[PDB]
C-alpha cells in the first residue's frame, strides 16, 4: 500500500539532533551558528550543551517558523533570512568567528554550485580547523569533494531518524 509523508517532512529525531550538536565546544568563548532551525529541534540540543543563548545564531527563511522560534526560545539570535546570502543575514564580515556551524538546510533543493560556494564562505567565518556539520539523506556527501577548498569526514548514520540520516563535516583545507 502507498506509504504517507514520503520524504523527509518530520522534524529531525532527537538522537541525530544530540549527534549533530556534539561537535560544539561550549568552552572556546566562541558562538554558534545554526542553519534553518525549523520547529528547533536541534536549537534544543544546541542550548542543551550549555551555549548561552544570546550567543546562539540561527538563520531561517520562514517567516511564520521565525516567529514561533521567537516565542518558544527566548534569548537566542534568530535571523529570517536566506542562509545562502551571509552578507545580507549575518552582515558583511569584519572579523566574527562562530565555533562551528550546526546545518539542516535542505542542501538538494539548491544547485551543487550554490552549496559549495556557501560552504566557502562558512567556513571563512569558523577558525580554521573547526566543522560545518550537514544532515543528508541519500548515500553520497550532499556537496561533491573540492581538495583544495575543503576536507570532507563521514561523521555518523542514525538509522533510526526518518528517513535515516547521514552526517558530514567539513573542514578548510
Ligand atoms: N536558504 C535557507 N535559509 C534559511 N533557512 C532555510 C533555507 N532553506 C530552507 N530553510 C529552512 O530550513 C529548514 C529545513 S528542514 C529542518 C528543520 C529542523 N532543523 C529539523 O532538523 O527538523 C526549514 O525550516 C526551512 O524553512
Amino acid at each position: 500500500p502507498q506509504p504517507k509523508k514520503v520524504g523527509a517532512i518530520v522534524p529531525t529525531s532527537s538522537i541525530t539532533a544530540k549527534k549533530m550538536a556534539s561537535v560544539i565546544n561550549p568552552h572556546s568563548g566562541l558562538p554558534v551558528l545554526e542553519l534553518g532551525p525549523g520547529t528547533g529541534v536541534i536549537t534544543k540540543a544546541i542550548l542543551a550543551r550549555g551555549i548561552k543563548p544570546e550567543s546562539l545564531t540561527a538563520i531561517e527563511y520562514s517567516t511564520d517558523f521565525y516567529n514561533q522560534l521567537l516565542r518558544s526560545y527566548p534569548g537566542v539570535n534568530f535571523v529570517n533570512g536566506d542562509a545562502f546570502d551571509l552578507d545580507a543575514t549575518l552582515g558583511e564580515h569584519k572579523g566574527q568567528m562562530f565555533d562551528s556551524v550546526i546545518s539542516a538546510v535542505p542542501m538538494l533543493n539548491f544547485p551543487m554550485a550554490a552549496r559549495i560556494k556557501l560552504l566557502d564562505e562558512l567556513l571563512k567565518r569558523v577558525p580554521h580547523g573547526r566543522p560545518v556539520v550537514q544532515i543528508s539523506y541519500g548515500p553520497i556527501s550532499p556537496i561533491v569533494a573540492q581538495p583544495h577548498l575543503y576536507h570532507i569526514r563521514h561523521f555518523d548514520f542514525i538509522v533510526r531518524n526518518i528517513p535515516p540520516a547521514q552526517l558530514w563535516t567539513y573542514t578548510r583545507a
